[PDB]
């Protein structure tokens, strides 16, 4: 994940109960953007939390994954209005929480979702 | 909140186990307008009871929220068979309930909530 | 209501946990017309069961309830690749549920769900 | 059922709890064709399982089944982008599950997810 320095695991962070998008946020800096702030709730939490992450960022993880496992484990990835991102974002969440434990628990997903630099509120 | 005399809180009203836009209902006086009734569940309670909000009522509400809070903690506010403001002040709701607890529960909202004027069946 | 002759309710017949519309079907007499298979699953009960309404039987119904009731107490109601009737009815059957309990356990609903000739599988 | 040696039961193979269409995948021989990846999750499991049916078995499943069954028992069938079999045969299978138990549970649609040939990861 070349957006997140170390890599961590569902061990160290806490199994995740609830996912979803949550809105869409718009970007300056660098360039005009929207970014997904995304709504995490793990297991014995009661206050969700929130970390933000692009749509190139969501697609890289798909990449990555898709190098580790056939594609027939993950689920279809996506290729302003464009707010659609949002509701597919999320679709693309929900199902992926829903895949056999190997890809739902991974490294990756779990790395997805750790707290970075901008996350700190 | 232009709408509502007092300020209340989650403290004196009860806690918000269910929301939805119910239905949306035709006036006339003082101008031909539709009114969106929203449905509340409490905690503790079992029978429903119902308030009555405009277009321009939620919209403020959302506007008010948007001064005290950074607008990523917000969900996204949309922009008859336009009963569209129906579906989409409903998915408006849902998401404020699922935002971190000082927006969820602020005093704001808990006002939105408590029964005015025409509420009074 | 113009189609059964008793009127129920739901002391008699048992309190409603689940509806929706589950399917529709194509008729022949007296006329060609769709008819919806309304799946209904009681408290107390694990398999459900199913009556036949036609369209126009679920719109008396609602002229019915708008007679008794004020309309914002009501679900919107809706004005073949025309199965989208079958989404409507749906969503609002699922509305009708959450009504007050006024409206939802009322006579008029408890009969329009009540078995009929036809039912009678 | 033209794709499955033996017919099975849910005796011996085990209730479904959850079943979904999770993602569609693209073959290759014996000629280009979209293979639906079934998710099935039984009573007594936490990780669920995966089968792969086209679109041409989903139909003779319910061809199959609407031999045994009058039509008022079945769910609707519906009649690449048209990756809306994905959404359609979803609710196809959801539907399914929801009908009376002796179609539910019936031996042609516990053998429709039954692990084949190619279910063998």
């Amino acid at each position: 994940l070349s957006f997140s320095p170390k890599t961590y695991s569902f061990r160290q962070d806490g199994r995740i109960k609830e996912v979803s998008v949550f809105t869409y946020h718009k970007k300056y800096n660098p360039d005009k953007h929207y970014i997904y702030v995304v709504r995490i709730l793990r297991e014995g939490q009661i206050e969700p939390s929130f970390v933000f992450r692009t749509f190139d960022e969501f697609q890289e993880l798909h990449n990555k994954l898709s190098i580790i496992f056939p594609l027939w484990k993950l689920p279809g990835f996506p290729n302003d209005v464009a707010a659609k991102r949002k509701i597919e974002l999320n679709s693309y969440l929900q199902s992926l929480m829903n895949a056999s434990t190997d890809v739902a628990e991974c490294d990756l997903v779990c790395t997805f979702f750790h707290p970075l630099l901008r996350d700190e509120k």
